């Protein structure tokens, strides 16, 4: 009915505000009033939406180390469909969709959970989760590099090749993979939130 129904919206407004404040003090407000339910689904289902959500906040719940939200990183990485993507069109769309936090402990595992997802949607592309952890990396370099003008002297295509000889189980990637992801990086610099 009609008043249950109002006053759960605003609640719902209430504890959006109060996740970005402090997400678990959010989420705790969500699920004790029956706004959210308490798994690792859900609540990631939640995350992805992102509705009202400032994506600092979402980052900074997604990298705790307990184990919800450990879980809850591992169901919101599996939210993202990578099929048939290359990995800078398929990194674009996971960056976009919270900001990392500040700490290496936590960027690695967000990363990680990245790396293994796009090898499980093209598992013809990387045979190892090494190389598409490292490849990963070295886009974010590449966009960093070709972008940021503080970085006075920009690498042309042959270096980004020759900076990644060796990471394909002791052989390299594809020329035209390299290409085609610095071509991509170069034209469209990543967006962040
Ligand atoms: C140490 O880890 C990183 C990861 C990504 C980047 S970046 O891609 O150059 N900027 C960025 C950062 C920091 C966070 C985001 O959520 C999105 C973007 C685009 C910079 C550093």
């Amino acid at each position: 009915h009609m008043s249950k129904t109002l006053q759960r919206n605003r609640k719902m407004a209430m504890g959006r505000k109060k996740f970005n404040m402090d997400p678990k003090k959010g989420i705790q407000f969500l699920v004790e009033n029956e706004l959210l339910q308490n798994t690792p689904e859900e609540i990631a289902r939640f995350l992805y939406k992102g509705e009202g959500l400032n994506k600092t906040a979402i980052g900074d719940y997604l990298g705790e180390r307990e184990e919800l939200n450990l879980a809850v990183l591992h169901a919101f990485v599996d939210l993202h469909e990578f099929t048939d993507l290359n990995l800078v069109q398929a990194l674009r769309q996971f960056l976009w969709s919270f900001r990392l936090p500040g700490e290496a402990q936590k960027i690695d595992r967000m990363m990680e959970a990245f790396a293994q997802r796009y090898c499980l949607c093209n598992p013809g592309v990387f045979q190892s989760t090494d190389t598409c952890y490292v490849l990963s990396f070295a886009v974010i370099m590449l966009n960093t590099s070709l972008h940021n003008p503080n970085v006075r002297d920009k690498p042309g295509l042959e270096r980004f090749v020759a900076m990644n000889r060796g990471i394909n189980e002791g052989g390299d990637l594809p020329e035209e993979l390299l290409r085609n992801l610095y071509d991509s990086i170069r034209n469209e610099p990543f967006k962040i939130p």
